[PDB]
């Protein structure tokens, strides 16, 4: 359940939070919008557990595995059961094309897996675009009668390290690990002003990855929904946006602030850009 | 409106967060459970007008002036309309005793004040008190239907610097400005098992100030009817908790984690406390 009577926490016996000692000095742990900022040090998961677990909180997980991308389904699911909301209520759906092709895993109790069979299509820019299509049909459908949260991920990443219910917010945001120490001008936000992704040099927070985003099943609706309008918009005037849904999932969260945002621990490549002081934990990872 | 579909925000052209540069390095700006404390500099305060701008967020203020405490509405109101939520639409509930004594304070557009006559209490602490009592019936009351949020404070104060909709979020504390420095052992939390208020020398996060609490009106409702209840119990077993409804308001936001903690500079008193470098601003203010 999601905003329902929420009960009390139980006596907890943890270390005290001292005001005039802050968590983390290094990197910026809220937005100027009052959203948090969520790096290792920031929560304790032993609280954001128990607050979670009261509402008996259901995750759905929705990664695409398409064309060649099956074989990458095996090590995403076995890992996320390693350390994907364990200990909480999941849902997986995976849309394939090929739904012979997906591995059978071994899912702890509580968690369960559902194949949704969709078209393949030729470009891999239109297969990585038709995810927020996709999304949004099945938030009107079996989403909104199942899960609390959805979280949209790709399918080329294994789980490294724990990823909980510390990024669960009504919206979220996921910074891309390649531009986290970029100035706005860097980002590749799309800028030609006939594309409705468009951003000037002059705006932007962050760049935020395609990869990895999420929030309550009703805002990722109204997400997917505005991404996939803009890129239909986008096609009718014979324009594709630079980086595709990324492009248009950067325009939405500029104009629709996020209540989280996740730092790049959430989704890094190490074998690009290797491990840095910065980073306590590399969480989910690309596959080499 | 609270919760309802939100419009994009406009182009607005601000300075870029840098991720890899805090905002404050010398606070904690984000509790263990993931709520913004709100401090000078981690606020943009145009995104956040904009937003709730953008929601015609309407916020209620109450305020108790009973018996001799009347004679501070006047620099109360005068100075909240200087500095509190200005551009927002707020209505003023004044609790008193004494209508007749209420001062005559001109209003900006956009702004209201009702009064709603209360019994005087012989005890001050009784007074101090029964506002848990009053403020949750009014809730059901009037302040579901004619505001959105709620802010609840004492009288014997001033604004002296912007406070606005960057407090503004489902529940809120304010860290008292006695105790921020301090380890949770010396907080004066309710020490005795025998009160409903009691919490032990090894839980705490904060000590949270009666004097000023809010949050939307469904949470404001939960937490003056929770520490009625609590508070009535205690009385039926002859106990009156070290701090009367603050010490119940510091049991309540234990088990039920506020969304944002409002840091001191939004209660603080001067002439005991002087102005540390840490407060950059001194918002609102103890009348000697
Ligand atoms: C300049 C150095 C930064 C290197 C990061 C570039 O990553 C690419 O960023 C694009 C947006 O400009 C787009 O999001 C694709 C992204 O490349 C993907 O993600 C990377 C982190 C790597 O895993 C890469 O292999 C993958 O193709
Ligand atoms: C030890 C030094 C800290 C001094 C702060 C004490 O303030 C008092 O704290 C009590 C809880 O222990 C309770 O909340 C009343 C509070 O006193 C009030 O608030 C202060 C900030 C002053 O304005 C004081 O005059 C007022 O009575
Ligand atoms: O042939 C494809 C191409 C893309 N994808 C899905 O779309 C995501 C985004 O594409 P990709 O990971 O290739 O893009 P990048 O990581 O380079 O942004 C992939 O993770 C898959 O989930 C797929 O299933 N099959
Ligand atoms: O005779 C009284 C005593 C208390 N109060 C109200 O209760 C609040 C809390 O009391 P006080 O400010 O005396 O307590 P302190 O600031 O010492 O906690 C006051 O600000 C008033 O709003 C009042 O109106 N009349
Ligand atoms: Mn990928
Ligand atoms: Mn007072």
């Amino acid at each position: 359940a999601i905003g329902e009577f929420m009960v009390s926490l139980p006596r907890m016996v943890y270390p005290q939070p001292k005001v005039l000692t802050p968590c983390r000095k290094d990197v910026l742990v809220v937005t100027p919008w009052l959203a948090p900022i969520v790096w290792e040090g920031t929560f304790n998961i032993d609280i954001l557990n128990e607050q979670f677990r009261l509402q008996n909180t259901t995750i759905g997980l929705t990664v695409f595995a398409i064309k060649k991308y099956v074989a990458f389904l095996k090590l995403f699911l076995e890992t996320a059961e390693k350390h994907f909301m364990v200990g909480h209520r999941v849902h997986y759906y995976v849309f394939t094309d090929q739904p012979a092709a997906v591995p059978r895993v071994t899912l702890g109790t509580g968690r369960q897996l559902s194949v949704l069979e969709v078209r393949a299509y030729k470009r891999w820019q239109d297969v990585s675009m038709r995810r927020m299509e996709m999304i949004s049909d099945f938030c009107e459908r079996r989403f909104l009668s199942e899960v609390d949260y959805l979280v949209c991920v790709d399918v080329d990443m294994e789980f490294r390290d724990h990823v909980g219910v510390e990024i669960l917010t009504p919206l979220f945001g996921t910074l891309h690990p390649g531009f986290y120490g970029s100035s706005r001008e860097a980002f590749t936000y799309e800028r030609r002003p006939q594309s409705q992704a468009y951003i000037p040099k002059d705006e932007g927070d962050f760049y935020y990855l395609g990869g990895f985003f999420g929030g309550s099943v009703q805002e990722v609706q109204r997400l997917t929904r505005a991404c996939h309008q803009a890129m239909m918009v986008d096609q009718a005037n014979g324009i594709e946006a630079v980086w595709h849904d990324e492009s248009h999932l950067n325009k939405y969260l500029l104009r629709h602030k996020p209540t989280k945002v996740l730092s790049p621990e959430y989704l890094w490549d190490q074998q690009l850009l290797g491990w840095p002081a910065v980073l306590r934990k590399l969480r989910f990872t690309a596959v080499p």
